[PDB]
């Protein structure tokens, strides 16, 4: 690390490359929560038979007096399945994947399946591009992922049928999971030790700012294709600017090529302008500097002490992500504009990050998790209880509960590293991030329980954070306590 200071700490290279590597995370939110728009559900009712010489004589009504989304009259007034398809409202959404290939009534769930698959890609991409980034390096893999996100995200916009769309969303989410992974690593291994913490919050705030981008881009371009394309097309640019990057000098050392560690540090010293210092640098200096440094997930499940942490922490991450996507993947039904709420959610995350930070230091870490979760679960239970007519009340509670889940994410990311000792911290935090994604796969699969009982997803998304708030009690406090190095510690 001292060397980094020798070649110029937080130098221009640390301004230029760090801006360019964080700029793609402005579209991560867009991609993850895109279907709220590209897969929005316009008011749909069945199409009559052309044989008929309006809708009054051929569509049954429900208790609201609106023409039914699943049936149509067999004779001009028995009801039948709608063989000629459906008529969708060309108002808010001119075309969506729900309108394009009919993901409605019987295929009501196929739209959630896509999100599940996208998120199956996001689970796989943390594993695949984690291993490939240790072998090929951070920069390469990032080059290949900016290419893959752009190609598969453009081929999703030009997919002729839903199965091919689901395959290209899985490839897009896999590349984006390797981007969200290796953007931090490449931005942490090039900046000094006391500024590492500032890189991880910058990344968290730039994701929150990407919601505002999604709301404005989807309002300007509602059609799903011109929307899926416009969110994916900047990744071609990303790709062409990622060549110019410099590969991690830490990766070089560990992997072995200490001799690249020399060039890497010397170029960065030429960009920072302190070339003389790097000039002083040599291989002889590198042998002694990283001498010490240069010189498994089954442990968690072998050590009873470390299991305790693991099984407790695994729920927290799971429950935080599961109820987050359970309350964010349904903009509709809040009684208000689906774009406006996307702006309000992004804007509640912001003070949430602070007020979360204040309670994290003043009352302690452990209290936070339970507080954030418990209130998140209570807010989401109240959404399933309170009637649809109270639009402003369910909007206010959902926005509070979503901000409490953003406050939980920050809290668990800090708290989990303080709970694990140095020998299993990075491994156990990577396994914690693996449980959140599992939570993102299972969340759309619980949205399909709306067909059983309309409020049953909101009851499961509200019960799981309340159950997880009691699991924070089973973990110790870590406010003002020093970072453990061994399993004996604590
Ligand atoms: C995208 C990011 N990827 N890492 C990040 S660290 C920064 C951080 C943020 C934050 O808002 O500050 N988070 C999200 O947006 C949540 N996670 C997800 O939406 C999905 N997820 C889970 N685990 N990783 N992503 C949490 S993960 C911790 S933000």
């Amino acid at each position: 690390n001292d060397l980094l200071q020798q070649v110029g700490g937080v130098g221009r290279f640390q301004q230029i490359q760090v801006t360019l590597v964080v700029l793609p995370l402005l579209l991560m939110a867009s991609h993850n929560t895109l279907q709220n728009f590209t897969a929005a559900i316009p008011t749909h009712h069945c199409r009559p038979p052309a044989d008929a010489n309006g809708l009054e004589v051929w569509l049954p009504r429900d208790r609201q007096g609106q023409p039914e989304s699943c049936l149509r009259f067999t004779s001009p007034q028995a009801t039948e399945p709608c063989t000629d398809g459906w008529i969708y409202d060309n108002s808010t959404f001119p075309s969506t994947i729900v309108t394009e290939w009919d993901l409605v009534c019987s295929h009501r769930a196929l739209r959630q399946l896509a999100q599940s698959l996208y998120m199956v890609g996001v689970l796989l991409g943390a594993m695949v591009f984690g291993y490939l980034a240790d072998r090929l390096g951070r920069r390469k893999v990032l080059i290949l992922n900016y290419l893959q996100t752009a190609v598969s995200g453009t081929c999703a916009a030009f997919a002729p049928n839903f199965p091919i769309y689901c395959a290209f969303r899985l490839l897009s989410g896999m590349a984006l999971a390797g981007i969200s992974l290796n953007c931090m690593t490449l931005n942490v291994e090039w900046m000094p030790i006391h500024t590492r913490a500032c890189v991880g919050t910058l990344i968290g705030y730039v994701y929150s700012l990407g919601q505002f981008l999604l709301a404005g881009v989807a309002y300007a371009v509602p059609h799903w294709r011109h929307l899926q394309l416009l969110v994916s097309a900047p990744f071609f640019a990303f790709f062409i600017y990622s060549w110019f990057f410099i590969e991690s000098a830490r990766w070089h050392s560990s992997s072995g090529r200490l001799d690249l560690t020399l060039r890497a540090l010397q170029r960065v010293a030429r960009i920072n302008g302190k070339r003389e210092e790097g000039a002083k640098l040599s291989m002889e200096v590198l042998r002694a500097s990283l001498q010490k440094e240069l010189t498994s997930a089954m442990e968690l499940l072998r050590c009873p002490t470390l299991r305790h942490l693991f099984l407790c922490l695994s729920m927290l991450w799971f429950a935080t992500s599961f109820a987050y996507y359970g309350l964010v993947m349904d903009l509709q039904g809040f009684g208000v504009s689906i774009y406006l709420i996307q702006v309000i959610f992004g804007a509640v995350d912001l003070p949430a990050k602070l007020v979360g930070f204040l309670v994290i230091n003043s009352l302690g870490r452990r209290p936070a998790q339970m507080a954030a979760l418990l209130l998140a679960g209570i807010c989401i239970l109240l959404n399933g209880v309170i009637p649809q007519d109270q639009s402003i009340v369910r909007t206010s509670l959902a926005v509070l509960g979503k901000g409490c889940l953003a406050a939980s994410f920050n809290c668990i990311f800090l708290y989990t590293g303080e709970l694990y000792p140095t020998m299993i911290r990075q491994t156990g935090m990577g396994m914690g991030s693996t449980m959140a994604r599992v939570g993102s796969i299972v969340s759309p699969l619980v949205s399909m329980t709306a067909e059983l009982y309309p409020s049953m997803p909101l009851f499961i998304y509200g019960a799981v954070p309340v159950a997880a708030s009691a699991v924070t009690v089973l973990l110790p406090e870590t406010l003002g306590q020093p970072l453990p190095d061994t399993v004996q510690d604590l």
